[PDB]
């Protein structure tokens, strides 16, 4: 037998960092969950019980904390690039580092219409994520995403005109509920190394903001023909607004809300134009994906 | 043997309702999870396989939907009272109904600074809950709560002056992080029946708003001596502002954030006044509770 | 305002203990999750920011580990009694201790038909739990339970003869699937203190075994008239077999499996006697409870 | 813009099937969760709001149930191949089908040492999974796996001889606890179509059994030098025993159990050879992966 691929590291490393402006007294917090997996000339650890080539995963953990202490942790695209570059530059035999970061929300509280200097609220489970692959001699590949953005619109969603055969029972409709959990990923052009990532630092936060804004506005305003059509509209607008992204990927469940026929009870009308009470379905769910690039 | 207590019903009933203003075109959605358990003269179902006394839990499910169709579902204190009263009035042998409702957030989206007429976002997993007990000949007992409100403050939390013995290793501190998940419950005076609940309907939403506001403001502004002291301050202010509540109950975990000593690495200073990077701890956690009433 | 009730402590304390027989070399492991909440003369911590009366929850955590080091951790009824008694005897002003323990399964592996001396498997998420309340001057109250025991029977479950009115759509049936998650609690007679708990130590493991055996055998062999009737049969047999228990409590969901009508497709027969493929329903679910004591 | 990739379908489709031997009366149940995603000439659904090319995901759901009614659902490698082949043969414009199946455990109960004819227990959350990719003109690719197999050994695990630099604090050890959640995947040689999958049907269950047996025996008996070395041993034995598998992939977390130093309390000895009580750590965790193929 032979080792065809191998990677190892530390997962689920929770990190908090605070910044304190001592001249205004305003504090700012950051909280993330980090995973770092390494690749390189490490097969003998597997095949020959040779631990001399292992950078202990405990040491990987320490390195994450030390790196956070000595460098900015925002935007996460930059922090992940710094972290990954460290491993490939420090260890001769380590040739690739894979960094995943999940950013948790801590939004400043407003007290009596004023932003509070050191108090925060978690306003949703939506996450801002990055995947950074640092590969010796091949630069830095970054994928940015938002996930866990849950939305619903109560009307201005349609689904008709689909294929009908002997497996089909679904009725066509011109007015339904649409709800989803948004997972959206934008893939950056390859960067040659950390200097080039630094040169583009302002683009990371602005592109995340744009992706979020485009997603919400398109969802709210599109008289949707299907999930497929709406998500394509989102992707094409993001691409038009940031030339340094190569592709946009959406993964959207269709979280179904079923009409409930009550006419068996005293002739109650609760379907079609009379539909007021619905049954949210936990499973199954549609799952729709697409990757959009430039022609 | 003998049956000492018994209750049965339907759990995890998901319900959506929409309201449509046809003159402005604005839509408003409500989504909840409902549980209904019944008590009464039903022991023979257990002891004698006598199903004639069982209101099927499937029928309980249908009744929830029909009741939502025919009545307002806000505020949840009212809906739960209506639902519970139905069972005890409709079935001679059913003497108590226990209704629990969890309200999920669907907050209207703002698009380009305007509130959107039919699009919504889940801005956090915080819930608004009610527990309504309807007991024949003893009125309606209501407990209202908010839960899942997650907050953090980065400073202006202290913990010193506690008991020190041979089991104690914890250092005193005058500056720490405080983070918690707020669980807060206010218990209403008993109501004689549904007429009296109706008479107080505006008090339910305003009291929820007050409890939320008092919790956030007290958390943000209190230079906290302990979790115990801060939560008492919250409870006493709520009681002072709504005479119809009898008690306020808080249940707060202390979600610990540990300092990380890095001095072993190149003499790095990351403790005390130099603390910038911390390790959020998933477990264990402190758990602090209290029930406050009027003297 | 006034403090009407208060308790505080440490939750989610994970503990492992190993026992090593150095003469046979066999090792035995135990793993649990522990919560300890205290009550007593502690109101001034809440009302007056007086921390002098607080036994720090960090110290409670240390005490759990020290107690596990110095005493047996099985059966959990004994360990919890020891732990709770410690707090009320050591601290004059602490008058009640509430201990909850969740026991996780580590079952010895059999390798080539031989029990392995130091290797274990988690064979299910079923838990063995205890709730121990130690109250100064009122002894020791213990509730033992098993939870997370998930079972299914494919036939020999019925449900007919229930109440039918204008809210009822459910069809009667003489052959259905029955599946549940068993939650079963037996409440011991009050014990006067730790000496009396020690005197009964062998009864704790045997009574847990009996409760488990009775539950599985009754579920498997009863031609069930309803969940209500089957659970009563379980409870009465447990009571008959351990005189020192006062009550038995069951809480059972009915996890529904729905028939799927396929006759719209090529006349396929998949209902009633022809039912082969079913749709497991995640929600809603029936919930059935009862407490049985002795006449 | 242009669509670079697209797939869509139904997720989280829960399915139960029963088999009844009417001559012995023994029943056998199967329960799974199924996902089916399709690819093909469907871009116009995204770009042009052309729903005529969409096989509705609701119809995909119906097809899963109908297919389960008309065909064996074991072994899952066969069922998934049948299901995927259906879509590419039935729809001219659908060229790839991706089927994922999760098999849930329902193990027959033994009552009084006899296997019960229709009663089952869920003995762990371990799953048996398959991923089947059916691609028009390129056959059938199958990946089989077991996941959620949680084990612990209390000794005969070591970790020393690793790289030590200024990021390293971890002590070497010759005796530690090792615990993991096993995720193991074996990739079958490509099959030309459904006829060839049928010809190998007995190999699927036997290879799953072998992979499970090899994993448990190797874990139990290996005096482990590291997670890396132990997992390689497992992979190489599986490859040696089934010539039709091309690669074996393991993904193993190292779920850490920390020693607790108690010497600060009355000189208690609980480290090294005296270690009896340990602290299970929920996070972070090591993560170790490798893919093994044949030289
Ligand atoms: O937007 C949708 N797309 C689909 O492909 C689909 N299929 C289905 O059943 N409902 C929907 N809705
Ligand atoms: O606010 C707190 N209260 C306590 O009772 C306690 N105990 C502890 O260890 N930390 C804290 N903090
Ligand atoms: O065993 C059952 N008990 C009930 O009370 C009930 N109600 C229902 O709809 N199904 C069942 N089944
Ligand atoms: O088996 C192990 N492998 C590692 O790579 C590692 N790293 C670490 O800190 N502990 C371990 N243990
Ligand atoms: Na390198
Ligand atoms: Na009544
Ligand atoms: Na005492
Ligand atoms: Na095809």
């Amino acid at each position: 037998s032979a080792v065809k691929a191998a990677r190892y590291g530390k997962d689920n490393v929770r990190v908090y960092k605070v910044h304190k402006d001592e001249k205004t007294g305003v504090q700012t917090v950051y909280e993330m969950t980090v995973c770092v997996l390494l690749e390189g000339e490490i097969e003998t650890s597997y095949t020959k019980a040779d631990n001399s080539v292992i950078v202990a995963t405990d040491s990987i953990k320490n390195t994450i904390y030390i790196t956070a202490k000595q460098n900015p942790v925002t935007p996460p695209e930059l922090f992940g690039s710094i972290l990954g570059t460290h491993f490939i530059e420090k260890y001769n035999h380590i040739h690739a580092a894979h960094v995943n970061i999940v950013c948790h929300r801590w939004t400043r509280m407003d007290i009596d219409g004023k932003p509070h200097p050191h108090s925060f609220i978690r306003d949703s489970e939506e996450k801002r994520n990055v995947q950074v692959d640092v590969v010796e001699g091949k630069g830095i590949d970054i994928k940015s995403s938002l996930s866990g953005l849950t939305v619903l619109k109560s009307t201005n969603s349609q689904f008709w005109g689909f294929l009908r055969d002997e497996y089909t029972t679904l009725k066509e409709t011109w007015d339904r509920i649409l709800s989803t959990d948004v997972d959206a990923t934008w893939q950056w052009k390859n960067f040659s190394g950390l200097q080039e990532v630094r040169s583009h630092v302002p683009k990371f936060d602005a592109t995340w903001a744009t992706a979020r804004e485009v997603t919400l506005k398109t969802f709210a305003e599109d008289n949707s023909a299907s999930v497929q059509a709406t998500m394509y509209k989102m992707a094409e607008q993001i691409l038009a607004r940031q030339q340094l992204i190569e592709t946009v990927e959406y993964s959207l469940p269709n979280k179904h809300y079923f009409e409930i026929d009550l006419s068996w009870h005293k002739g109650l009308q609760n379907t079609g134009k009379n539909a007021e009470v619905f049954a949210p379905q936990s499973d199954p769910n549609g799952l729709i994906k697409c990757t959009v690039g430039r022609s």
